[PDB]
């Protein structure tokens, strides 16, 4: 077959800006967002390398706690469930489904692979109305450990008795293309708002590059015969 | 009594030295607050997927990436005054009474950093601190950053020391976790915009304090 494409989820797929208006309310700033998501981030990283494991929508929570002490911004238990409604409805980008139907006919393999746990029905990707696209649903709880912690990718692989050469991970998240590019996977960046490929020495580039998934799409769907 | 291990950047010099450069490059003086955890966030990306770049080059690239993303401006030497106050940071006025009691209460005292070695004089020279510590240990010859479990017990070794005997000073929680998974003590300095992290099972500090002195207060008074 053509090959595996593996997709990253929240802010990928699924619009995090839609968090926005909750930034907005309990901050003053819609902005704070950006500031929240690496804290996330940062600190999964860092259970992941201290040997600590925790659902990654319970540090989602206790960051989004920690940001609002260092704002000096206060917060009910109410503000937390509107942050696990919000982060787990997320709606598809519109560009998603057009480019997966069309990346379907060229005869990729879809997948996903998220930090988030598995959730009882409906998921994330049910609500959003776009699960059905792939033939796999992955999540980190497997492996006990956040991407881009090796064990995450090599799993995945094993899963989907895939080699490294076959698959390509696709996040708007250069940390994560750098993750996957590591264990020798190739990595599709698409440009999501508020995310820009990092250009540092010795740290490979991803190998593909769209300003949307429709983008994105065409360069993966290109290169099949090149 | 015990082995005081230090974190330098922003825990002993000041970080919000760097607000100037931050109004005027994007426009706000916060954005400190999203460039630095970016920063943090793929330095331990590179650790996890064993590659290496010296702290001060993960910091230019993070600020030109933080730089596309606000879509705003930014040149040459623009990036280089960026550098300046990275290694120029003043120490926190509240720093040497705190350390002078410290050595006096009997407390050994390093500083371990993220940041690669400098051309002399180093950021703790500079500060003039620099003579406070008996030694300065850097991440540099691991290629792993903090929490990486081999940057603490390298320094054990490097120190001849047991973990019950260490206790890691930061105002970075996950710091605070990463030295405390080793069995190393985490003292938290409450520096502007850094605060606990209560999730179910990750330690929480052993020791807190609003500023230096308020923490020197509770190492001391913990060997009675």
């Amino acid at each position: 077959r053509s090959g595996i494409l593996v997709f990253d989820v929240n802010e990928t797929l699924l619009d995090l800006t839609s968090l926005s208006p909750l930034f907005e309310r309990v901050f003053g700033d819609a902005k704070v967002l950006r500031e929240w998501f690496p804290e996330l981030i940062l600190y999964s990283q860092t259970l992941t390398l201290t040997g600590l494991y925790r659902p990654f929508g319970e540090i989602a929570a206790a960051v989004f706690e920690m940001v609002a002490a260092n704002h000096q911004a206060k917060v009910t238990p109410d503000d937390i469930a509107e942050l696990k409604t919000r982060l787990t409805s997320m709606p598809a980008y519109p560009d998603v489904a057009p480019a997966l139907t069309r990346l379907q006919d060229a005869g990729f393999r879809l997948v996903t692979l998220t930090n988030s746990a598995p959730s009882p029905a409906p998921s994330p990707l049910e609500k959003a109305g776009i699960a059905s696209f792939f033939e796999a649903h992955l999540t980190v709880h497997s492996s006990q450990r956040f991407k881009p912690h090796p064990s995450v990718y090599d799993s995945t692989a094993e899963t989907l008795g895939a080699k490294p050469e076959e698959l390509c991970m696709i996040a708007c998240h250069i940390w994560n293309t750098i993750g996957a590019q590591a264990r020798g996977w190739r990595g599709g960046f698409v440009a999501r708002p508020h995310n820009t490929p990092l250009t540092l020495a010795e740290v490979p580039q991803p190998d593909f590059i769209g300003r949307d998934m429709g983008e994105l799409a065409d360069q993966l769907i290109a290169s099949l015969t090149a």
